[PDB]
């Protein structure tokens, strides 16, 4: 929180179901890419691979689990189903 630009919203971004990552279409002019996994450990400023851009982008931490069901990704550690 010491250098920002502007701030963005998880609802008002792309969704890239193949590797569960977000995007956004730098000002820049480039796709700022964001992982689901990454943000999960408290990620929100994030620099842009194209012109290193500081950005706060926030989340509400409801998609990043249930987008977990949506998408056919195979994540981490084994699956044990009980009830
Ligand atoms: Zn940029």
């Amino acid at each position: 929180m010491v250098s920002t630009y502007d701030e963005i919203e998880i609802e008002d971004m792309t969704f890239e179901p193949e590797n569960q990552m977000f995007t956004y279409p730098c000002p820049c002019g480039d796709r700022f890419q964001i992982y689901l996994d990454d943000m999960f450990e408290g990620e929100k400023v994030a620099v842009c691979p194209s012109c290193s851009l500081m950005i706060d982008v926030v989340f509400d931490k409801e998609d990043l689990a249930e987008y977990y069901e949506e998408a056919g990704i195979h994540p981490p550690e084994p699956i044990a189903a009980a009830a």
